């Protein structure tokens, strides 16, 4: 009924095309005596009866409540189970989690992830699958190895995640920046970059985007924009790699008027159907061809130290990723898979939505606190633009450098020089937010792209990224007060 | 005091030289700072991490019933690791709290775990330069991947054993790294032959950046490089300026030599177990212990010691050499899974360095039994002409059956005098008998330089000898013995011997 994915192997790197798996890869087969692979006896693995406490859906006191008493699910995973009847929650037994094998991920884990995938997204082609990773850092590294030769070109957001950019730069992959605004990638500008792409220059292989709660701008690509960008990717034949660690940091609408906000907060909470309907569309759900690779992580949902995530893409696309994983990480840590699977399986798909609803709630409160402080403590004028993010853990403080009294004299109309001195001046006041320039994508092709493709809107706008994820409301508010005080003083505003 | 490592940065790959870490990395150190409010990270609240009170059972030193005994009754330690500790005194065991294991940070590995590893390092090795350190990895598979990224551009050359680990070779091949084979025998790498390869290295050809070696329980040959040979090999490395990467996942699978006479063995196995001092004295010297310059990189793994799915190992090397590996890790794999580090640290710390030696002695005992069983069966079921050679391994989990393909009746005719042809025949015939072994050619290193090396450097010692690698680690004594009966019989039948 659904079409098969397209074959994009013509985009595979030289390393991918050269990679041949070790022929040294039946152990469970009753009739074969296994004298081949060095699989050590599970009798020697020095752990049994792994137990833990996890909070209990629907997390009535908030997802941050102490884990005990009635807010507590308790369980134990054994090394071996006598019969399938002794394993009702379908845990990954330690004997299997701790033995070589299952480089794509343990099947119980991937089954939970596939079921979750079907709830969250609407898949438009037949042969999609998932592959477990050690997180989105790992997934992006693998994506570069799989597709990009030194000197290949990718498209990136004009400001993007510092590590992803650094990773591509180390490999000599050209990161060509495309324009973004308050609603993320601007499709018309993207289209123009492609239509005017200099003949002779390497064709971009893929677009690397963080569509929801963009790092660092905090923006989200509007649904209609994702549709227009997907069409551009089809017309110019590039893949879309969506890095989505913040997808579930989508928030309830920012409401500036406090009385209006209290009324809205007084209303019943979202049910599961309302939650799902409120979520942003995804490039995965738009993909009819298998040209989208989505990178998901448990870092911001469960914990950064889980070191576990997954990729979703076509069965065709996932082949070289699995071959690479087999020769690099091998498989995500068995214990992390056991504990993530066990907790998620007990929550169930529905209990996991309750968890994600709790996560949404906590972030909303943090965001409101941040934005309230900015409206209260920053100078209020066209020079200081505040965009309340609708998703993510980041906000930006935007500054028109050209309004500084010494921009022309002291700073030689150089916005970067002003940014750098404000950074120090802010740290001297006792708050650290991070310079926009650290996230600025830079790339050039041979032969070069035309002038129009290099344009920057508002070249005198500088910004700082802050986050509301990590600190108390009191510390957040005080930090932003200090920052705002610095800006008044520094800008000669009364 | 001790000398400082040498700077080998001239060996770093182009990718390594181009990798620049973010100024953002600096900032992530200003979290707990109380004078600067830090709104510059992306560290989610530990309040939301959905686990607390991680508990498990582990076996108990000195493991008197064997390291494979059930984890229960007396052979059982129980512990519980909390997410947070009210104060350090509510944490007497010095566990990595979950709130820290599961947060971003410590990309080199959690301090408690690295401290245990450093203490262990000092017990096992005799270190001879000042700035050695350790870095946690996701295992030797990833450590080798990382080594190739750090040092080798496409077209660079490394030296490898004539027969080596199939996966290491395939990793190098995928990256276009030339793997130039050097000769080995019953005692591992032959230093005189290695020295000649370097002496005769063709001017203008890429000079080797490193030797990749599996010195103890070599995969696949099962050999151990003699103490004096390591000393010689290290000198060659100093002379021709290459690094030594010792891939050592089988180091603690060393065994007493195989005693052929059963009476001679019963009385020797009658003597009480090694104490820790005789255990340590019995261990092979390491390239790490020879290193006075930081030219050695050791790759260690908990895979064969604790379990493969731990996905945890470490690299030992100079602070200078570890710097680009950490920079690469921060952009790739990041730190090993927090839960793996918590559970490995928690179990090892409670065993202590001494209980961990008891464990490793228990591992030696189990593999010794397995080796004896295998080698005994080979002497019972294999033909005993000069055309069938068994070298009983002193280390590791593999044995080989070396066979002169030439002595086969239908060799000239059915296989047109082609050893590889015979090897693939035998291999499928054996699997058809219900026993899985591995053809030796899957391990054969191949590489060439431009301009080519001279012919002396390319010589092979009678290409009519084929081999099969078997393992005694994975199955029961009874299955191992049956497996090797079928194999020895197949050989008897096939050679009409
Ligand atoms: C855009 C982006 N991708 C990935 C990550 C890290 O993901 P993970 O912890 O799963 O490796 C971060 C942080 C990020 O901002
Ligand atoms: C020489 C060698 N290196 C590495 C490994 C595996 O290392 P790890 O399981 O630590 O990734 C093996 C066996 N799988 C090996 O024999």
């Amino acid at each position: 009924t659904l079409p098969e994915s397209k074959d994009f192997s013509y985009l595979f790197s030289d390393e991918t095309n050269a990679r041949k798996p070790s022929p040294l890869k039946l152990f469970q087969d009753p009739n074969i005596i296994f004298l081949g692979g060095g699989l050590p006896l599970k009798d020697y693995f020095p752990w049994d009866n792994l137990s833990v406490d996890s909070p209990k859906p629907p997390f009535p006191q908030g997802i941050g409540a102490p884990i005990d008493e009635q807010n507590c699910i308790k369980y134990t995973v054994n090394k071996d189970y006598a019969d399938k009847s002794a394993n009702p929650s379908n845990d990954i037994p330690l004997s299997r989690a701790l033995q070589y094998g299952f480089s794509a991920g343990q099947p119980e884990l991937l089954n939970f992830i596939r079921d979750h995938t079907k709830i969250i997204h609407d898949l438009k082609y037949k042969d999609w699958d998932v592959l477990a990773t050690a997180g989105n850092t790992n997934a992006w590294e693998s994506t570069l190895r799989v597709f990009c030769n030194r000197g290949d070109v990718i498209l990136v957001e004009a400001h993007s995640f510092s590590s992803s950019l650094a990773s591509a730069e180390a490999q000599g992959v050209i990161t060509f920046p495309v324009p973004i605004d308050a609603d993320g990638i601007i499709p018309e500008k993207l289209a123009k970059v492609m239509e005017n792409w200099t003949p002779g220059a390497p064709k971009p292989k893929l677009l690397y985007t963080i569509p929801t709660g963009q790092n660092p701008t905090g923006t989200s690509i509007a649904d209609h924009r994702k549709e227009a960008i997907y069409k551009i990717a089809q017309k110019y034949d590039f893949l879309i790699v969506e890095d989505e660690p913040y997808y579930f940091l989508q928030m309830n609408p920012y409401i500036k008027d406090l009385k209006e906000r209290e009324k809205a907060q007084s209303s019943p909470k979202q049910d599961h159907d309302e939650f799902l309907k409120s979520l942003a569309n995804t490039f995965l759900s738009l993909d009819t061809e298998g040209r989208v690779i989505r990178m998901d992580s448990f870092s911001k949902v469960l914990a950064p130290g889980t070191r576990l995530g997954w990729i979703t893409g076509s069965s065709k696309i996932l082949k070289p990723y699995l071959s690479l994983h087999e020769m690099t990480i091998q498989a995500p840590a068995g214990f992390t898979q056991v504990l993530v699977n066990a907790t998620l399986s007990r929550w169930g798909q529905k209990g996991y939505l309750d968890w994600l609803l709790g996560l949404r709630h906590e972030y909303t409160l943090k965001r409101d606190c941040a934005i309230d402080a900015l409206y209260k403590y920053l100078p209020q004028s066209d020079a200081f633009v505040i965009n309340p993010p609708i998703a993510g853990m980041f906000f930006t403080v935007n500054i028109d450098a050209s309004v500084h009294p010494e921009f022309k004299t002291k700073y030689n109309s150089d916005p970067y020089q002003l940014e750098q001195s404000l950074y120090h001046k802010v740290v001297e006041r006792g708050v650290l937010v991070v310079p926009g320039s650290w996230f600025k994508s830079e790339g050039e092709t041979e032969p070069p792209q035309p002038a129009e493709s290099k344009e920057v809107s508002n070249p005198n706008i500088i910004f700082f990224r802050g986050t509301y994820a990590a600190v108390s409301p009191e510390k957040l508010t005080e930090g932003l007060k200090r920052l705002g005080d610095t800006l008044y003083e520094e800008f000669g505003i009364s």
